[PDB]
């Protein structure tokens, strides 16, 4: 059975075969996002991902090997296999490796590369190429609101007109803040208690989420997920904590209009 979508990336970027080429070989890079059909992939029940006919195809599968299209019948079998893990990554599992856009700039070529979990490594299979923006409500049923760059992120009454209550949940995993959209919310390290805040993005494995079943948002890199410290909104301190399902790491995302 198969499925065709886009692949969103680094920066809200799509994953698009460079020039419209179809030529076996041809890179695969990052480009703004859009219907041409170098950027549509179609997924297959074998574990194949195609564009215009040819695979998704690791040339080499070595950290550092770039990942290019390629005649899917005369390509290395182990070579065009993917899997879509559930956190984002997209990995070759011959190699244990992840897709990963080095750079964030359009044209940047993508790569095989040890996962870090890093942002840089976050990918999201889907139709719609924008950005979801929407309110994360957590713990008392508050929001969750950006202050700020360098400053921490904390919980307020939600309001509909409040605008740092807006975030961006883009497509390479980032949570970030809707009107400024070159800000990330990141963790200020990655042991239990560190901060919150509001940095710059930069494709770090601190600024890389995963919003789970249970109602976590997840750090992938450290395991740790968001929490209202001390379950005390007055703190105005949200941290990375070990999950305990308690209320203070619940949150649900809810779309604004
Ligand atoms: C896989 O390739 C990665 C990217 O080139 C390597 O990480 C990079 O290692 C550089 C040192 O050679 C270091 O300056 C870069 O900052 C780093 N880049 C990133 C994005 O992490 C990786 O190298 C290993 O991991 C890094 C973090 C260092 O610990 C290196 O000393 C390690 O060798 C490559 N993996 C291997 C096994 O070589
Ligand atoms: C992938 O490489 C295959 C092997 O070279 C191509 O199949 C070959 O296509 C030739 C010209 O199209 C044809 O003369 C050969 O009979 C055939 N060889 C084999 C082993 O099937 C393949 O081309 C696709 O498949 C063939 C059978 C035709 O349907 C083509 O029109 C197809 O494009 C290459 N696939 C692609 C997408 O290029
Ligand atoms: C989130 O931020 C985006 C990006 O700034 C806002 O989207 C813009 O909205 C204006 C007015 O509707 C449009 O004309 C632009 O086309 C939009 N730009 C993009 C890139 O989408 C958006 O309004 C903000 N708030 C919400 C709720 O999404
Ligand atoms: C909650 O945080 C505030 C602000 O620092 C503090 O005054 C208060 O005593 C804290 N503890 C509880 C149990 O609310």
């Amino acid at each position: 059975t198969s499925f065709t979508r886009n692949i969103v990336g680094r920066d809200g970027l799509c994953v698009d075969v460079r020039n419209g080429y179809d030529t076996d070989g041809t890179p695969l890079q990052l480009w703004p996002c859009g219907t041409q059909r170098n950027q549509r992939w179609t997924f297959d029940s074998d574990d194949t991902i195609r564009s215009m006919g040819k695979c998704m195809t690791a040339n080499g599968l070595n950290n550092g090997s770039n990942i290019v299209i390629f005649n899917c019948s005369t390509a290395a079998e182990n070579a065009i296999k993917w899997e879509v893990p559930i956190d984002g990554s997209i990995i070759n599992p011959s190699s244990g490796l992840v897709m990963t856009a080095p750079r964030a700039a359009s044209r940047t070529i993508l790569l095989l590369e040890d996962n870090i979990y890093a942002a840089s490594q976050g990918w999201t299979v889907t139709n719609n190429v924008k950005p979801i923006v929407a309110s994360i409500v957590g713990y008392k049923e508050m929001c969750l609101q950006s202050n700020g760059e360098n400053n921490g992120v904390w919980m307020e009454d939600c309001e509909a007109t409040s605008l740092q209550q807006q975030w961006a949940l883009y497509g390479d995993r980032t949570i970030r803040v809707n009107s400024t959209r070159g800000l990330c919310v990141t963790t200020n390290g990655y042991n239990s208690k560190d901060l919150i805040i509001i940095l710059k993005c930069q494709g770090l494995p601190s600024q890389r989420w995963f919003f789970n079943s249970d109602g976590a948002i997840v750090n992938p890199k450290s395991r740790l997920v968001m929490d209202v410290r001390a379950s005390n909104v007055s703190l105005r301190e949200i941290i990375i904590f070990p999950a305990t399902g308690n209320p203070n790491q619940q949150w649900v995302t809810q779309v604004l209009p």
